[PDB]
Parts: C-alpha cells; structure tokens; sequence
C-alpha cells in the first residue's frame, strides 16, 4: 500500500514501539502537552482511571404471587402431589409448607455460594489487574484483610455451611437452584481479554424463614452486607447463625427434607461445592449472563418492618401464606421504586416509558430473547398511598423473574490520593441535583460505565432542567418491549424456573 | 460420658437426632409415637447400658 | 535500600507480605501473635544485617 514503508523497515519499526497493556488497578497521570497549562488548574483533565467491577445486587424472588392461580402455588400443587405419591404415609404439611421449604432451601445455597465466593475471590492474583481481589471483596461486603488473616476459620466457616445446608434436600430437577448457583457463584469478565472488567452477583437480602404457628409460615428478609461495609467472619456467622436457626434441628424441616430425599432420590439432589484451601474460580466469558446484565433493570431498596414509608403503612417485602388469607396460598406481590429514604426519589419516573431490548447480532433465538429479560422489570402503575399524605412514590409491576436487581455497586480507583478504592452504589436511574460538584461526577460515573461493555442501560433526570434523557446505551439490534409481552415473558420464565418433572 | 453441650435445638445431638429420626422413620413408614427427642434419648439410655455390660465384663476378664 | 514506594495497599511491598504471610502462617501453620506487616518488616531488617555484612566483608577483602 506504502512504499516507503517497504523500503525503510526499521524507521517504522522504532517509531511505533509504544508500551500498551497498561494494568488497570492504578491511577494513571497522563501528563501535559502544553507545559504552560498548569495555570489552568482543573481546566485540564490529566487523570485516567479504569474501573474494575460491577456488581449487580440482587434480589431472589418467587416471582409475583397474588393468588393461588399463581405460577408458584402451581407448582407448590405440582411438587406436593410429587412428593406425596412417593412418600405414602400422614403428612403432617401442605402444599405451601413444602413449597416455603423449598424456598428457604434457595436462600441457604445462595449464602453458602455467597461465602464460597468470598473464600475464592481471595486466591485470585493478576499483575496486570489490580482489582484482584480487594475490590472483589470490598464490593461484596467483607474486609479484605480478616479474609487474609483469618483465613482457616473462614474454610472452616464455609464447610461448615456445606455441611449443615447440605443435610436438607432439595431437588436437583428444579432449574431455581441451578440458575441461582450459576448467578451466585460466578465471576464474569464483559470482554474475552486479560484486562478485562469483571460483572458480580451478590444478594441484597436472603429470604428468612419463620414458623407462624397456626397463622401460616413467613419468609422475611435478611438483609446481606453491602459494598464497602468491612464486615468479618463473626458478622457472616451471625447471619448464617439465624438464617438456620430455626431450621437446623427442626423436627418438622427434617420431616420435609426426608420427604424430598425418598420422592428426589441422592443423584437428584441440589448438590453444595466445597472448599479444600485451592478452590479457585476464574473469571469466564458468558455472553448468555451479559445480556441479562445490559437488560438489568433496578427495583429499588426492599421495604423492611422497621423502613418508614410515609402513606405506605404495611409496605414491606415478605413472601407470606397464611390459611386465612387468600385461600391459603403463598402471596408475594413486593412493592417496587424505594430507595431508602423518605424523599420521592423522582429519577424513578424516568422508568415509566417502555423498555428498550439491546441485543447483539441479526438472528435472535427464543431462548435468547426469553434470557435476556430475565432482570428487566417495568413498573405498570402506581401504588395507591393510604393517606392524602405521601413522602415517596411507589409502584406495582406486571411481574418479575425469580431475581430481581435493586442496585449496582461500581468498584474504581480514586483520582485523589491516596487511590484507594471508589464505591459508588446506583440504579439505572441516576438523579443528578443542580449543584456544582456532582456533574463532573456525574461524568466520572458515565465514563466509569461505559467502559463496562455490555452494562445496564442509563436513564439520567437533572434537577434544572426538570426532565429525565433516556436510555443511555450503545444499541444495536433493539426492539420497544411492551408490558404485556415481558409479562408474558415472566410468566414463562417463572413456570420453567420451578417446574419438576413428574410422575403424579 | 456426655452427648456434648447442649443449649438450643442447634447442637450437634439434636442435628443428629433429627439425623436418625429421618432416617429411622422412612425405613419403618406407619403411625410412630415418638419424636426425634424420645428416639435419641432411648439411643443414649442405650450407651450407658452398654458401657455398664462393659465394666462388669471387664470386672470378671481381669479376675482371670 | 528501599521496598519500593507504598502509600496503599496494592504497593508490591503489601502484596509481598500477603503473599509471604499466606505462605508461613496458613500454608505451614505458623503461630497467631503477628500479621503481615509485622513478617514484612522482619524480612526487611533481615535485608539490612546482610548488607552490612557484604559491606564489612568488602572492606575485609578491599586491604589485601
């Protein structure tokens, strides 16, 4: 094509031999090419820092429950007539008892693929990525430095948590636990590169269980530790230590679990991977997670009994059963747009459009679509407030998948120094007030999430310009997705999630 | 001898009671009477009839 | 002598002491009164005796 190249070889040779591969991890100064330009102090942005880890803080769910013509009471009714037709004899339970069970059975694997994590991101060494692994540990909830030095109570720990959660059973045919472990114990690189940035999922809360006696059964939240909150191996064992509490010498849990192991047989059971001082897992590339990831859509904070919602009395999560109410059956219908506070965070309103459906290629299968929607949730309507009186605004979906996402929790260096580790917490809608301060930070944040690649989609509000900009994402090929179609969609996904192949 | 300390339904002896109970009672499937705690404490009335069988056979094997 | 320049903790010398101190206490089960810093500064002292004795052994070896 050029000549000249041809002729003089070694002049291209030396001139282009420039150092790349730079280690993410580190602040870097880029310097001035204008030496005069010192005098024009922040007019120059001579700072570049790449960040390392998003995590994506979810939520796991029954999907949405308001009666007993539900996709989780049916399947309650499906796995009871399993399981009583291979363990003939008095049950002393129900339907509902048996599918709680089976619930509580989720929150436990996923604290026990939760604590795994923790011990397993704490072998991962790179020199050309200094996130690993502070700033995996920093972003689920844990003190980097009791991992290092506590380190054989920490396995201990976590076989210990193998251990007791794997004395119950739970069906292996259920797709729940399966796709809750591929979530839970996963590290996801969002480009097939050694300098890559890495996507987690981490719960928020944990479904807690509690026997209400004659009035029912509860699973309550426990809320888990978020990012930056240096907590240690006692605070971890205390949350294990009431997570079970109710369940680990349980007469009537060990009826239950007998029963699942004579219906499921040992083959087909959810097994607990354990630990041995070099279980290591690496961060893979799995595009499958990544559409979920850039079609993530955050709910909001989970409403708890001691949160005060002014105009919502009696607004908390909880998966609840009692006889007398709704004939009986397993009632989950959360309340979504909550942020933590009493303030009407009106970045919110900026979710009431239509989704947008990003995704690579020109051919899109069915299991590829169906995939992808698994945590976008759109709101439908708002909730009704009891009182003329009402601090925030809250919402009621058409639905939602076994998971939904509450927050992401983004992990980079600080410009400043000392450059330690930056953790900033947000949904995709992003509030940015008229102050001076946080539109360059606001910019710091874009930036930060653009060099994820395939992130959640951004929908920005300011405070002057009183309007929210939509999504802000690279797109491709997209489709407008409509409410009923991702109910349709939560519908299908919810009824594949706990189906059990049966006999009857 | 001891079943180990005991202060809730948490301990390793009421794990293993329900351990045993499970286990006991999906091989003899009917109407049982009993719980975990009745089974397990029959199975530790148990040891200490078979540790008074040991002393007083040891009472006679040393006289010889 | 230097360990490098460290103002945090992904300096190489805090790397280092994690990466030593794994291997002492948990990988050998070593004792429980120290942390990684304290290792790391041990092994560093350790550097400044060698390089005294390299230093007076020079001059030992310079006058002949």
């Amino acid at each position: 094509d050029v000549a000249w190249y041809a002729r003089y070889p070694h002049i291209l040779e030396e001139a282009t031999r420039l150092p790349f591969a730079y280690p993410i991890g580190q602040y870097y100064d880029t310097g001035y090419s204008v030496a005069s330009a010192t005098e024009w102090s922040k007019y120059v942005d001579t700072s570049l820092t790449i960040p390392g880890v998003m995590c994506v803080n979810f939520t796991p769910t029954p999907g949405e429950s308001y009666n007993k013509n539900s996709p989780i009471n049916i399947a309650a009714q499906n796995v009871y007539t399993y399981v009583r037709h291979m363990n003939s004899g008095h049950a002393n339970y129900e339907q509902a008892d048996l599918m709680m069970y089976l619930l509580a059975m989720d929150s436990l694997y996923i604290f026990h693929s939760y604590v795994r994590k923790i011990l397993a991101i704490s072998k991962l060494y790179t020199p050309v990525n200094k996130y690993f692994p502070r700033a995996l540990l920093v972003a689920l909830g844990v003190d980097p430095e009791d991992v290092f030095a506590n380190q054989a109570q920490w396995e201990y720990f976590v076989n210990m948590v193998a251990y007791r959660a794997g004395a119950f059973a739970a069906p292996a045919s259920m797709t729940y636990y399966e796709r809750h472990a591929w979530m839970s114990n996963g590290l996801y690189v969002d480009q097939d590169v050694t300098r890559a940035q890495i996507y987690m999922f981490k719960p928020t809360m944990l479904w807690k269980y509690e026997n209400l006696g004659t009035t029912g059964t509860k699973l309550v939240p426990l809320m888990m530790p978020k990012a930056g909150d240096n907590r240690k191996l006692v605070d971890f064992q205390v949350l294990f230590n009431n997570l079970v509490s109710t369940m680990l010498g349980d007469e009537d849990f060990g009826i239950m679990s007998g029963d699942v192991f004579k219906a499921f047989g040992a083959d087909g059971l959810v097994k607990l991977l354990a630990v041995d001082s070099t279980t290591m897992t690496l961060p893979t590339y799995d595009p499958l997670i990544l559409a979920q990831i850039h079609s993530a859509r955050a709910v909001g904070a989970p409403i708890l009994e001691t949160s005060t919602l002014t105009g919502f009395p009696g607004r908390q999560w909880q998966i609840t059963q009692n006889p007398d109410v709704n004939n009986g059956a397993i009632i989950f219908h959360p309340s979504f747009g909550y942020d933590g506070q009493d303030h009407e965070e009106l970045s919110f309103r900026a979710m009431c459009s239509n989704m947008i459906l990003n995704l690579p290629g020109e051919a899109h299968s069915a299991e590829m679509i169906i995939e992808a929607t698994r945590l976008a949730t759109m709101f439908q309507v708002k909730a009704v407030p009891a009182g003329d009186t009402s601090k925030p605004v809250l919402y009621l979906p058409n639905g939602f998948g076994t998971e939904v996402v509450n927050d992401y929790t983004m992990i980079s260096v600080d410009k400043a120094t000392p450059h330690d580790l930056t953790i900033h917490t947000f949904f995709n809608n992003i509030l940015v007030p008229n102050a001076k301060e946080n539109y360059v930070a606001n910019l710091e944040l874009l930036n930060n999430i653009i060099q994820f690649d395939w992130a959640p989609q951004l929908y920005l509000t300011y405070g002057i310009a009183q309007e929210s900009f939509g999504p802000f994402a690279q797109l491709n090929d997209w489709t407008i997705l409509t409410g009923e179609t991702l109910a349709r969609m939560h519908e299908v996904c919810v009824t594949s999630m706990f189906d059990v192949p049966q006999m009857g």
